[PDB]
């Protein structure tokens, strides 16, 4: 008569699979910052952690487990073996190759490709109907990589993309205006990183367009040098890395948000990295960031935004550049 | 006018004084875990980070800010100068002195004293009605230190104590019983240490005593070896640290729980560390963990747990030890 | 092409399968009070109302729908037809028979059987895998009813039972002690209503038995008349009804909590009305509240509270009372 | 030795002003949806219910109290005396006259006035530093009336105005588009009710104007009749009423949100009835809804919307109309 029995009468052995599970691949700073942000936005009923640093993984699982009482996520798990990811709704990939000192962009991508050849097939093996959210950098390329390898349909392979840059862009637009980032509205689209496109037209507060009111906005003659708000957005990760080593907190929150729209099927619009062949006179299997309706099927629809002849040509080059790398990868 | 000004008539510029501010001191893992935890329970309208490493500090401020859009906490600030702490409701001290290979228990506490000699009277100079939460270890003794230096009354100086220690005890209880830890109950009391006292008299589910059910519970002849659960409670920071380098996430979640009860005036009972001279035959100015009613003036009352002679001795000895260390500190 | 198709390019034909759908039968005060508290606890990706009063139902639906902007539950639907309930995980029944002055108690019960005859098989026709939460009164009979009619296994039919009663009990207990109900513990078990049993043994704060401490607790010699804390609990429903005409808000929150546990698979222990034929020397086919663990599978296990042969006697006499009514009900 | 004595050692007390206290005047369906909606978004530490029906008041208070276990708002107090409202950071008024079959516009607001000379003075008497949120009934005037009687700075007297109207417009915009309301943007401003102006120019998703993408949007010669959405916005409260009796749920969540902005100092922008003596022609003391930044100081700044001469001149007339009533009042 063990105590667990004396105390509790079981009605029902049954039960196998969980309902709203989320896997986070790789437990870096970014990894865990996603993990804590997801825990505390009560988005999953089971959370799986995967990496290859066996002892680190186990530590992060334990540390989180011990705060269980203060959370409404009842089962947390880890393992170097992907069987623990089984039946995930959403699977977030933060894992990748750490940059070497001399290393070409291609090599870094390729070594990411060779990693993704182990991870992505294992993810889809165990969670064949999952949506894949790629956070790893360079994200617009690695999203492609994980698309190619998974063979998931485009709607189920989503890049963190510019969801964070747009978040920074609004934070900073807010600082200037004395307004909360929620009420400040602006979009950074295209290649995540150095050559992203800050869409000045679609900036506004309460619906009164900044570009209309200030025609010179987003340009060199711009008395108010609003083009420097873009630059802060691009310089951001770097000046934060230079300051503290990495980014983590905002990326975690940014991803948490994305998972929320996916997990609760909210059909909100975020700018994420997605397969924009055909759109904007781009002809290659290339992922770029564009305002997308996220929900339980991942990206169900995407918003055709009006870019200038100018802003269009940016995305073109971003994608020529991208394909220029993408076509030298080795999958077989 | 500017763009700001043709879009936004100003009705009145006004000196805001912050209404529900929370300062966090030290931005190590425990530092930031407490801040990310607090940020996401929306417990404050202004967070202030303070440390001595300006570059690190400032990175963390920005990386927090950069997901301001995802948060309902509109002002985040950081500085090395304690004026950024102005008007805090609750100040949380994670900061301290870093142990030195062969350093002595007491010498370590004295460097802690010196640091608190700077940190504390600055904190009180700029938020003289604040509550102090001491998270920094050795907790029970450093809570005494900040009380003695702050000149605050015993109710506004609070140690993070065994609040976490008990949360672990309940996680573990939970995983053994198959019940959420919200619904498994148990109290780890006394020195947040190896000496921590697992009160078996109290362990219940749904108010059914585990002791009256299986009276070997917590004893050497206990075939279910329930004592191990406590051992595991005691050795967790060690096992986690060994596995991941530090601990953070549980302690952060735990502190935010206290922050909730304090900031939200809840009057829940948590096991924190407070002055308990008088109780359980304790005679000296010592601090230990005892179930406390927490609310907006910190500790208003504290629950009188009944203890077996052995348990009472444990606590007394705990206090004997701690007075032992406290009595060779040097303040002035 | 229309404006919509201009703006938004779609990718996927929305299957539109709903994941965490909840339905509310009856849009009473209680029905909406559940609906609104569920919407505010982000527990569903689709809510469905169903009642016979059509002009009313549509109105409630349209109003909830209008606050859509401040909720994260993207699809709220209503209908005379139970076809809208389809794919519900949880179906919460508030519907029932409005009492008639002079009617026997048996008839009222019977009229309720007679509308569950229409409701329940309509609910299981469209959502064969759902969990039934019965809130309707008398709740322990109508659970037996829904259970018999549904033919669902016992674990997927749950009475609202004495969940609320214990929340009142805890509330009141806290009043006296000066503690939040969260930290005051005590369990009210058996038949929801005049015969419900306060289990004094299990009353505690922090792990300390009030019953041990004050062994008179809840007899009549009790200088503190703690027995009144029960009577206030039973007469609370009546007392509110006399003052505003019904209760809605507390029962609302109480049901949102049951839902949370079920929908999030928390396995927290709630005192809900389940089948207890087998325990407490009951050999009928009766539903009474007992502390149950609540999961995605409904009631998975249940706690075996130790009762004084007195407490047992009431429970047994409740079950006769109840069966003697139940055995007279017409069903086919 | 009481049980308390044996269980709880008691430390010395210090005093205790409540720290984030919200009071709701009027426990009608609107009042109470405001009450529960605030309780669930954990915006207060004290909630005060006040009205004149006193049996009802105490019943609603007990009922909320019994759910205390499921909330983190540890004091709910009610009463017919306005001392229960003391130290309210935010006080939300729903009380007011109820129009009768016979009544005209001008008599109903003169009564609202008289009821307000009882309530408003009493609210300030015990919480002189509150922000009045007027939900009342006929808002853009009663907000004026609270402002005049309280004697408070224009910023601390805020009408719900078209806050709710905009959320209804966003829901509907939402509908046609296949997009959550959070990600749909559009604004209804001015006289809450029949005269509310849907700023077609400002309608968008992801910053792409609809007026620019489909130039007959919201005009009469519109193929997919988008004007109907804004008809529907004025229709809805006056249509649900038809269907259910009153409106509650949406108004509650609307107010709650304004409460969140106020109580946490979000400086989020909200279309609220504020005193726009200075814009659009309006050289008159009137409140109308325009987008405003709600901080902890009430309405701290506002947004100057560019408007079609059609839109300007509707507000202009909204404001003429309102001053035409307001001038005939007396205090
Ligand atoms: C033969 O099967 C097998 N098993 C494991 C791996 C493998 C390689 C790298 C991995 C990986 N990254 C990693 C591992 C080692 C070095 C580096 C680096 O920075 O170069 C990066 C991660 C992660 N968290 O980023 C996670 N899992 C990995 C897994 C692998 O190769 C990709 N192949
Ligand atoms: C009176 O002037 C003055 N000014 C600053 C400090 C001081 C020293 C150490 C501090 C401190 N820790 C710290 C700093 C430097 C060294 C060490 C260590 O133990 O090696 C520890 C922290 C923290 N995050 O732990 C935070 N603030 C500090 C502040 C100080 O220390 C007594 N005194
Ligand atoms: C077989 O066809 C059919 N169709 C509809 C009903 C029926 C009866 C009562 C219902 C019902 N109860 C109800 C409705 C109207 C009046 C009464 C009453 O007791 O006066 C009770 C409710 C509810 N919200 O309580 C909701 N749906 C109902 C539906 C019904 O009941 C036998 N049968
Ligand atoms: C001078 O003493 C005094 N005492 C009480 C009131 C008074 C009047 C109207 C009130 C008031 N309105 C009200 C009360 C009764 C009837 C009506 C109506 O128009 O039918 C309107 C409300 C509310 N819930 O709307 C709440 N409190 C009130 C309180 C009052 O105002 C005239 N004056």
């Amino acid at each position: 008569a063990t105590l667990k029995d004396q105390l509790i009468y079981n009605l029902l052995k049954e039960e196998q699979t969980p309902q709203n599970k989320i896997t986070v691949v790789g437990v870096g700073a970014v990894g865990m910052a996603c993990a804590i942000s997801i825990l505390m936005k009560d988005l999953a009923d089971e959370l799986a952690l995967v990496d290859v640093i066996e002892d680190k993984l186990k530590g992060e699982m334990m540390d989180l487990q011990h705060g269980s009482l203060f959370l409404r996520t009842p089962k947390i798990v880890s393992g170097k073996d992907y069987n623990v990811t089984a039946n995930s709704k959403l699977v977030i990939i933060t894992a990748g190759a750490r940059q070497q000192e001399g290393e070409s962009r291609l090599n870094l991508v390729q070594r990411n490709v060779n990693i993704f050849k182990f991870i992505i097939p294992n993810v889809v093996k165990y969670s064949p109907n999952c949506k894949l959210l790629i956070v790893s950098n360079p994200v617009d390329i690695l999203t492609y990589v994980a698309w190619k390898i998974s063979g998931f349909p485009k709607n189920r392979v989503i890049g963190s993309g510019c969801n964070l840059d747009s978040a920074r862009f609004r934070y900073l637009m807010g600082e200037r205006l004395g307004v909360h980032p929620l009420s400040c509205h602006g979009w950074v689209l295209g290649e995540h990183g150095d050559s992203s496109v800050p869409v000045w037209s679609g900036m506004n507060v309460a619906g009164v367009s900044l570009k209309t009111l200030h025609p010179d906005l987003g340009t060199d003659k711009d008395k108010e040098q609003w083009k420097e708000v873009h630059k802060q957005v691009v310089e951001s990760a770097y000046e934060v890395i230079k300051l503290k080593g990495y980014t983590s907190w905002a990326i975690g929150l940014s991803v948490a948000d994305l998972a929320e729209s996916i997990m609760k099927n909210l059909r909100r619009v975020h700018p994420v990295s997605t397969m924009i062949k055909g759109l904007y006179g781009i002809k290659d299997d290339v992922f770029l960031s564009v305002p997308c309706i996220l929900g339980q099927n991942g990206i169900s629809d995407l918003v055709k935004v009006t870019l200038t002849s100018e802003e269009e040509a940016r995305l073109k080059k971003s994608a020529d550049t991208l394909w220029g790398i993408q076509k030298e990868l080795q999958f077989h």
